[PDB]
């Protein structure tokens, strides 16, 4: 039978509920801000999307986060992953207070924009999507990650005129003819860097293992492993640091971020954007807001753009 995306109120059989207020999490703002490239808004106020081998929809109500999964209703072990994945052990009521006493332009900007918190991704699936983040826009990075996926990646299941393909593993992306494949699909000089990078953490290391290792050591362990990597520079190593390696201290810094620090907290470097003074706009960010530096840019971001 032809599979339709799924609503609330078409199949509510097949959702299961997890008990979570909008303040807390709000899915406009997360699953399409840079962050992912994975959701697509397929119908109003209904994200679908892969994790894991796994096609999702997901909506909400002020107080509910409805989710239901593609093969019945979702498990306790499915619900758990979710719960992992939005990070929502996390008090997000508790940072927002937290950011709001100790900064005025986070208390009068972050009013509005409610539930802006970071995703647990993969740290595979994390690393090479950012790799391929050289100068481009949301639409550009989610259109190649689409074919990345759809070329080189397993084939999970067709919903309406969309076929789902889940991410591809490392010994796929270290092929024979891998760099020809790529190039292929229109991603230019990252290709190279996708083959290498494949072929480091593979070959040399030991697989999706290495960058699990990662996620339990140090901030400035995990930071310098990553900038060894061919492809990864300072910025991209700091987006997976913060969005799959568990470490919200991490501030990724670049042009964007110079510009609200500039305007915003009238900041400048004690000597434009260099090595020295983006690892010194960082530790600014980390010594103003604190442990959760990176969660607070996430807000500034969305409320920015
Ligand atoms: C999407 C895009 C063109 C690649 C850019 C420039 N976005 C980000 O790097 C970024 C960083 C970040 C830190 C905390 C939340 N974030 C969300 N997006
Ligand atoms: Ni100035």
């Amino acid at each position: 039978s032809h599979m339709r995306h799924r609503t609330l109120s078409s199949s509510p059989a097949l959702w299961a509920s997890i008990p979570c207020p909008r303040s807390e999490l709000r899915l406009d703002l997360v699953l399409a801000s840079g962050q992912s490239f994975r959701w697509k808004e397929q119908s109003p106020a209904h994200w679908s999307g892969v994790l894991a081998d796994q096609v999702w929809t997901l909506t909400q109500t002020e107080d509910q986060l409805y989710c239901t999964v593609y093969r019945s209703r979702p498990t306790l072990e499915e619900l758990e992953t979710l719960h992992k994945y939005f990070q929502l052990d996390v008090s997000l009521a508790q940072l927002y207070s937290h950011w709001a006493s100790v900064d005025s332009h986070f208390q009068r900007v972050a009013q509005k924009f409610q539930g802006v918190r970071l995703l647990r991704q993969d740290p595979t699936e994390c690393l090479f999507s950012f790799i391929c983040s050289s100068n481009n826009n949301i639409a550009r990075i989610t259109g190649m990650v689409e074919r990345l996926c759809q070329a080189f990646g397993p084939r999970l299941i067709q919903l309406d005129d969309v076929t789902y393909h889940g991410f591809p593993n490392l010994h796929a992306l270290a092929g024979p003819e891998a760099e020809t494949h790529l190039r292929k699909l229109g991603l230019g000089y990252r290709a190279r860097y996708v083959r290498a990078s494949a072929k480091a953490i593979l070959e040399e290391q030991g697989g999706p293992a290495w960058l699990q290792q990662l996620r339990v050591a140090p901030y400035e362990e995990a930071h310098k492993a990553l900038c060894t990597l061919p492809g990864v520079g300072a910025k991209v190593a700091d987006c997976i640091c913060l969005m799959a390696l568990d470490k919200p201290q991490a501030v990724p810094v670049d042009v964007h971020v110079w510009q609200i620090a500039h305007r915003d907290y009238g900041w400048h470097p004690k000597t434009g954007p260099s090595p020295l003074a983006n690892k010194e706009l960082g530790n600014f960010f980390r010594n103003l807001w604190g442990p959760y530096a990176g969660w607070a840019q996430a807000v500034l971001f969305s409320a920015d753009l």
